[PDB]
């Protein structure tokens, strides 16, 4: 049910994107435990993440850090080219007022002092990095001044989070609006209103649309539908893995561990899966 | 008489860029003293890099470097977003026998065990970086192979240099073509038959085809031109930078120059810019200098 | 009261560094609010980095950047031969859970999956660079594996750091030793025995051991000490680096920033001091620059 | 009969090597038809080069290349922890008279504007580089001051190629001597005194000095030998190899080359094999 859409627009002039993430939100609070404003950071990111993942192609994958000194610190998401995303927080637990238009005040649990940073690893050898300032803290508005000034495509990044009372996630989802080199100076004006003009995010995912019907309305025509994809929240870890974490440990801090406990734990921080190791998997290596 | 255009084509569908080039790389040739093969692969990289740089704004720029493993050892250009180039390699006397096809082997003098990468500074705290893996050696393909891993369009870049017998710059030029989105098929088979069907770049410009003309030649069709721009081969370095590195090195080191030597030259490593320092004006830097 | 040391050891067959950075490590945790996994990751690199930095000599000086893929981003630490350390990492609110061991865990904040590199600026024309791969993400091994891979002697690179509940820098320091040519067996077996058979560096440091009796702890033998040096977090820096810079955006942009803010802060990556021009101040650049 | 020793002397405070390299700068010599001036730099930086990679480990391997501006041009050699070189020079045809000294003019054919520079690979992520400007233009006394600043280790080489008239070589040989850190300001005296005034190796390789030999004479004692081993020049190029070449070139040029010869050649810069593609062969890819 959580997809995405890639998406041409005003005869190939417009590149677009759109997904709904509530399912992926909703088991990243879950799995994190994050409070509501913590929640809305990171789904907006998840969802940003996921669509700009979405740009590559093959076994290619990318990492999104975001730490504005704020409260909630660092936010860091994979997303690969098969719509796959994993994500945290480093403060799930981040509690504010909602800000003067009654909405969770991202922004203060971000922070704006600091940067966004976009890695993608192409091969062993082979990368692109792209960094820029937090200039807003809201988040959206961070991303499309990362694709507009880093990465030179004119852009527009909306993403939005509802968090129910109970914490879960009542919906997610955003798209990105790319304008190509090709457009006339005038249907750049045309698309910059009507984007000025039409509701944010927020209200049009409250209502239900889906990312089609999203792209339709914030676009003022139906999109060229290219390719839609299922997305998922999906972290690979493993307890075999692990093993390299406390086998990096070594023999020593290894026998301890034990002899004073009879055991060990180790977590993974994209998941928050834990691992224990017993008395007798800890003696498998000292 | 060197420019590098922009443009448009196929109603906006494609993005291009042509340049000639011939005479900022006859300054790097004449600058760094390369050999045939070496002119080839320096102007094929300067030619990559000013069009590269044709593609940022303002006060923005970049900086190529390629390491192959090749004898070249590093190439490296700085280009702006206003037609300026600066480049140098390690290694500027090297050269080989013509390759199979009776053609400067770029390759051999480049190496094919490395990357290429491009580091842009587009402002006060606005970074991005690319680095591929070299591919071919021959340069051009590998500048095509860093603009599809970069921004995943089909695009085709052309490099040429020919150069003459007495190791001067006969001609240099190049172009790149980028389909964006919604480029229908029948552009694409007309563009990549035209592509791998037309003649090399380099004698394009020595048959004194304008940029302009190559695109037309290249894309089958005039294309629309949105700026042309003068070019060059510049180096911002001056004696004065000299002055103040040597001053950094103090009284002692200053007193060895003027005593085993009576006097200092400083060679810019970019441009190979020579400057001399006189025993008068050495004296006057270890007094100078703290 | 932070030091560094260098010494000899066993005849002159060891060659040794340690050093107390509590307070230096302290400035870095302070200027760029790391959390504890990120001031032990920043304190470690820090601490080796100075002591690399020590075996330098004059106004010579080096970067070390860490480049593992994890979420601190990357890690910067310039070191000169003086003693003097600047330092910042990409993402300093970076901090997890204990590690199995019940200790920061490092490997997880600078990730396994990079790059440590070293380069030298050791004069006019004379560089050295090396980079290896990460192996362990808990930078002490790795900076023993960069000297190991570097000059082929057995080395050892320890490095600790302390952080208290409330995010400050409770002790840090470290120690290099190194076996040179002739160290024979027995001495051998002493050294890595002990090595492998002693306390951490971070607690030597709360315990109050100097870096001399690190030394003397590590080694089983006082060392021959042929220098101490002051050592310090200091960045060049100024209000005036900044000012240049915001010149050179030009009247237009400069406007922009008096008109919608009324003011300007510049920051400097490296060691995050927060420089602010008045309106006025902006005024005078708009009116000065070209 | 050309081989290296890695020594010890002054009890670990020197570590040395030397090396009879007449074989291997022949072989050189032939292949790539050097002129005696050319035969003499390309015999120095082949010497130094090999002591260099014996510094090496297990399949680690070094890259020297020289570039001074002289009518030689480019100077490049592989070197290997098996001893193993291949080397070339870009203009083997260089002629000058003898210098003041009666012996060929090295440094008037490599030239002093450029640089020495130093590429040890260790791994595809994995490399350590040193570069510094060739201020003798002789090559020992380049490959000392990389050693001394570069490298920062206290160090002397020296390298010597003796050229019959008929243009091959009589003899070819060097040492590297290093004093390690714990040397004793008061022997390192004794050591730079008695280096700056025994006979230059050319003199002890014409009076056929082996390796060790050569190490007792320039140190003043005997050496601890911690290892001998076999040298030789080798290029591991091979006509599958050179395919890729010409694959690189791709199936236009490929289909000519030959409609208009029925053929193609490629030569190794290193070795100067030259492979031949018959017209079979070419057909074979286009
Ligand atoms: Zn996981
Ligand atoms: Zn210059
Ligand atoms: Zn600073
Ligand atoms: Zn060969």
């Amino acid at each position: 049910m959580d997809y995405l859409v890639k998406a041409l627009a005003y005869d190939g002039k417009v590149r677009a994107y759109a997904a709904r993430t509530t399912d992926m939100v909703n088991e990243g609070q879950r799995r994190h435990g994050t409070w509501p404003t913590a929640s809305a950071a990171l789904g907006r990111t998840m969802t940003a993440s996921l669509m700009l993942g979405a740009m590559l192609k093959g076994d290619d994958k990318l990492t999104v850090k975001i730490e504005g000194g704020g409260p909630i610190g660092a936010i860091v998401a994979d997303a690969n080219a098969k719509g796959e995303v994993r994500a945290y927080v480093s403060n799930p637990q981040v509690h504010f007022d909602l800000n003067a238009a009654g909405k969770l005040d991202v922004r203060r649990a971000v922070g704006t002092n600091g940067t966004l940073s976009v890695v993608k690893d192409l091969g062993l050898r082979e990368f692109f990095t792209g960094q820029v300032e937090i200039v807003s803290g809201e988040l959206g508005d961070d991303f499309t001044y990362y694709l507009v000034s880093s990465e030179q495509v004119p852009s527009s990044v909306g993403v939005g989070v509802l968090v129910n009372p109970d914490n879960t996630i009542l919906a997610a989802g955003g798209f990105i609006i790319q304008l190509m080199p090709g457009t006339d100076d005038e249907t750049i004006t045309k698309i910059e209103q009507r984007l000025s003009q039409v509701e944010p995010i927020s209200k049009l995912i409250q209502k239900g649309l889906t990312p089609e019907e999203i792209l339709e309305e914030v676009l003022g025509e139906k999109p060229e539908i290219l390719e839609t994809m299922p997305v998922r929240f999906h972290c690979p870890c493993s307890k075999e893995r692990f093993e390299t974490a406390i086998l990096g440990l070594g023999k020593k801090e290894i026998q301890d561990m034990i002899e004073e406990d009879g055991q060990a734990e180790a977590v993974c921080h994209f998941c928050n899966e834990k691992y224990l190791f017993t008395k007798e998997e800890l003696e498998g290596l000292r």
